[PDB]
């Protein structure tokens, strides 16, 4: 069954179409139809100083194709056009065969910072020689994850220079379906005294890192020029401009910020829907954006001229969860996971990066388009009118004729000012 | 009237205390008491493909003192302990005289990227010589903001190198109480054809930038060591460790990400409550964090040893709004603004940066503390037991005695293993 007309349908009609798609159980469908919310009682358990609840829209982005599997994606966003743009981008990319994705690795990194280490290199060697015993100790500290098949997998020690110098111990941990904050903090507390003794130093802190480089996930898409525009060579032109737009975000931090913001319009929307911590994902991705010594766009758009295809690619750290308090307690979060077919965290991560790339595609395409609203046509024609050499009284008649045309440039405004005078 | 006991009070009791504080009008108080939400109808106007609404907790952070003015701050967060930590940090800092804040500048930056410019330097000069006429054209394009006292204030042109090179025109615009996306996009559309003609180039895009460096706002606080701990020299020790924690986030991107994440736990919470676009604020701040060629902590904690004070400081781009669709349409957003005394955007911005710094303070203080939960005490005592040289059977008795003590290190575990053997 088709999703055609979903945006223009009324609220009630959208629910009927969704029901026809048979994506939700009878319980979840009824929960959605009475727009069941997280209660004050539940809110009061989740947070502190609770005096009520706060609501945002909840929307669907249909036809998200990821590794040959189609998803209907839930969005929570208060920004006009974000859902419409994601849905549009998703249709185009589905027609083009959808996204291809890979999880490079899925582990969490935690760190212990040591200071007042007289001999950092000797401390480094000592700790590294005790690697196996330290990992065992970390694993005994949180046995439930070992039983599930996860646990501490690696440990390394680095000298970080500054004022002062720090000796930093990093642990790499398979947290399975959890984000793993509590797990990592617990393992690090256990290691603290041993690491202090081995380094003859003082522990400053033991904490998870939100720079989740053991959780990188890449999405890509491959879009034939003909899907960008049906017109003869207009598709190639759009593709070129998107690639230039991509190059511009690599060059200018002022563009990069906006480029990456647009990606997170979509990413944060699905993160909220699925009960995931968006501050953690924002921080890791924006740090990742800076890795080459400049703040840069998180995605890349290039041309394959031989195959006549526009190629999009994006790698992000995506340590999302399918187990957590919000997932357990917010009835709409539980619904969002069911809606998606209850993906694993790895699967969810691949969907989310794809969503970001779709969102990026729509923003870039709209940004490089030359067909714009009537209000801005009257405005651009006014600029060309004045640029042609028009006086005060000559502006209004010149605009009327310019807007009557399908397309127009300076030479057209000069031609029309010539005839008028 | 005191806020003492606010966290431990029931939901109903918190509402009664709030009512006693007389911060809300009769209408706003009643709206809150029936936990009035943004409706599906309103959600459907805000977003697309709407099939319902999504709820999050709504909390209060009392006693936020900013430039001698006390605020009760609204938070929307699903993360346990974030509100409690902000409230705790806020009490301490209020006792210490609160935050001191300044708005450096409040303007929005928009950009037009030009390519295929044969002579970039001649184009640069030509455009710069037409500066006044270009600003006038931008201002005629959006006359309502000029009437309110805002408008385009400056324009400059830069050569940005890459593959290929871009000639970039930046406009600086006073958008008053608005974020100014529509305003800036409209002014840039008007300038596009003129800039193309002056540069003999092609316009790639005309768009607002979320790297809001014409919107920097700094907060600082100054906390006597005695407020950190009542114990003799323990306050100094805590202050030292916080400053080291701050130095660590300057040195290690893995720490920086987490440091800045913790700041945004608070910032995004108040942004949501006040109907502000958190993706825009996240992007700008995380880009700002990278400005010196490394991704670094957004705040600084230093010691004034002579005055015996811990000093916190943070500068962020904070182009928030007090006019916008969410502010107009979400009944709880309107409530949040009333609750705050209807601050101007500049005033709101100063509150938000202060909130971030408070949130940071609480995270750092907790991170460097050595008094932790019983579960982790049994865990740390086990590590010291094994480290002392205990065998399998010797662990359990050694832990029992170590946890009976108030404080313990390796020498204590060695002493107790000596007595046992
Ligand atoms: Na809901
Ligand atoms: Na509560
Ligand atoms: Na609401
Ligand atoms: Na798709
Ligand atoms: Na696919
Ligand atoms: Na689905
Ligand atoms: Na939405
Ligand atoms: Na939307
Ligand atoms: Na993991
Ligand atoms: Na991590
Ligand atoms: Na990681
Ligand atoms: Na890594
Ligand atoms: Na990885
Ligand atoms: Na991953
Ligand atoms: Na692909
Ligand atoms: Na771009
Ligand atoms: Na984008
Ligand atoms: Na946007
Ligand atoms: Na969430
Ligand atoms: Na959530
Ligand atoms: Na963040
Ligand atoms: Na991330
Ligand atoms: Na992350
Ligand atoms: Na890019
Ligand atoms: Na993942
Ligand atoms: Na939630
Ligand atoms: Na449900
Ligand atoms: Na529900
Ligand atoms: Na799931
Ligand atoms: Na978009
Ligand atoms: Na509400
Ligand atoms: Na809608
Ligand atoms: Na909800
Ligand atoms: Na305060
Ligand atoms: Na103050
Ligand atoms: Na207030
Ligand atoms: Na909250
Ligand atoms: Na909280
Ligand atoms: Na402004
Ligand atoms: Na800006
Ligand atoms: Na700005
Ligand atoms: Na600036
Ligand atoms: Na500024
Ligand atoms: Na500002
Ligand atoms: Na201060
Ligand atoms: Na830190
Ligand atoms: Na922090
Ligand atoms: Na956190
Ligand atoms: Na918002
Ligand atoms: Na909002
Ligand atoms: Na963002
Ligand atoms: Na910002
Ligand atoms: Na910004
Ligand atoms: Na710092
Ligand atoms: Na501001
Ligand atoms: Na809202
Ligand atoms: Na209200
Ligand atoms: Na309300
Ligand atoms: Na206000
Ligand atoms: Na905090």
């Amino acid at each position: 069954i088709s999703w055609n007309g979903f945006s223009k349908k009324s609220y009630q009609e959208r629910l009927e179409l969704l029901k026809a798609q048979a994506l939700l159980s009878p319980e979840r469908q009824a929960s959605l139809e009475k727009d069941e919310q997280m209660s004050v009682t539940v809110a009061d358990q989740l947070s502190e100083n609770v005096v009520g609840t706060f609501s945002l829209p909840y929307s669907l982005v249909p036809e998200v194709l990821v590794n040959g599997q189609e998803y209907t994606v839930p969005y929570v966003t208060e920004e006009p056009s974000v859902v419409a743009a994601a849905s549009y981008a998703s249709k185009i990319i589905k027609r083009a065969g959808g996204f291809t994705t890979q999880v490079h690795q899925r582990q969490m990194i935690g760190q212990v910072a040591l200071y007042q280490v007289a001999n950092p290199k000797l401390a480094q060697e000592k700790i590294a020689s005790k690697k196996a015993e330290l990992l065992e100790l970390a694993n005994q500290a949180y046995p439930s994850i070992v039983k599930r098949g996860g646990g501490a997998r690696d440990l390394h020690v680095e000298q970080i220079k500054g004022e002062p110098d720090f000796l930093v111990v990093y642990i790499h941990v398979d947290t399975q379906e959890a984000m793993g904050a509590n797990m990592l903090n617990t393992m690090l507390e256990a290691l603290k005294p041993v690491l202090e003794e081995l380094s003859q130093g003082q522990s400053l802190m033991g904490i998870l890192s939100n720079y989740a480089t053991d959780s990188l996930v890449t999405a890509s898409c491959r879009i034939a020029f003909r899907y960008l525009s049906r017109q003869k060579d207009q598709g190639r032109e759009i593709a070129e401009k998107i690639a230039l737009a991509s190059q511009f975000a690599q060059a200018d931090p002022y563009r990069a910020a906006t480029h990456n913001k647009g990606i997170f319009n979509g990413i944060d929307a699905i993160l909220i829907a699925t009960g995931n911590d968006w501050r953690a994902i924002e921080a890791g991705a924006h740090a990742f954006a800076s890795r080459d010594g400049r703040y840069q766009g998180l995605s890349c758009w290039t041309l394959d001229l031989e195959r006549e295809e526009l190629v999009g690619e994006m790698t992000l750290p995506m340590p999302v969860a399918t187990k957590g308090s919000s997932i357990g307690l917010n009835p709409r979060v539980a619904l969002s996971h069911d809606l998606l077919g209850n993906p694993s965290a790895r699967e969810l991560a691949q969907i989310i990066v794809s969503i970001g790339l779709a969102q990026n595609f729509a923003a870039l395409k709209a940004l490089v388009s030359t067909g714009i609203q009537q209000g801005h046509m009257k405005l651009q024609a006014k600029s060309l009118a004045l640029l042609a050499g028009a006086s005060e009284s000559e502006v209004a008649p010149l605009v009327e004729r310019l807007i009557s045309d399908k397309t127009f440039n300076l030479e057209t405004a000069q031609r029309y000012l010539e005839n008028l005078r």
